[PDB]
């Protein structure tokens, strides 16, 4: 499972899969979390901070291409808000969060639309990281 209940909603998973399939019908931006890494205590809040960035930047035409992106973002915002309430430490100062931001910006310079689509396709993977690392 996970703690935030939408992470246990198969409807959200489907929407994210849908998003991925679309984006990819057009290397990685997300930092890679191994199985061992996801078991580490900070992993939940680290990915939650990345989720925050996703809600603000990545999942912000896009409505036309991704009819579900609005509902996904709102759902993801709810998850982020609950996680942030229990994430005592501010992980903006963590290397992996900066990495994403750094790599996303580096990609955005080339092509903003391609960078957005790429990160969008990786949202499903981020959800998986949250699912595993945010279990009590």
């Amino acid at each position: 499972g996970a703690r935030p209940t939408p992470l246990d909603s198969s409807a959200t998973w489907n929407d994210l899969a849908a998003m991925t399939d679309t984006a990819r019908n057009e290397t990685r931006l997300l930092p890679y979390f191994s199985h061992d890494m996801l078991q580490e205590e900070g992993s939940c809040c680290i990915n939650a901070r990345i989720l925050k960035y996703y809600v603000n930047h990545v999942l912000e035409h896009t409505d036309m291409k991704y009819p579900m992106i609005r509902n996904v973002r709102e759902g993801l915002h709810r998850v982020e808000q609950e996680l942030q309430n229990h994430c005592k430490h501010d992980y903006s100062s963590h290397p992996l969060v900066k990495q994403f931001k750094r790599n996303y910006h580096a990609s955005a310079i080339m092509d903003l639309a391609a960078a957005r689509n790429k990160a969008i396709g990786e949202t499903n993977t981020l959800y998986h990281y949250l699912f595993e690392s945010c279990t009590p």
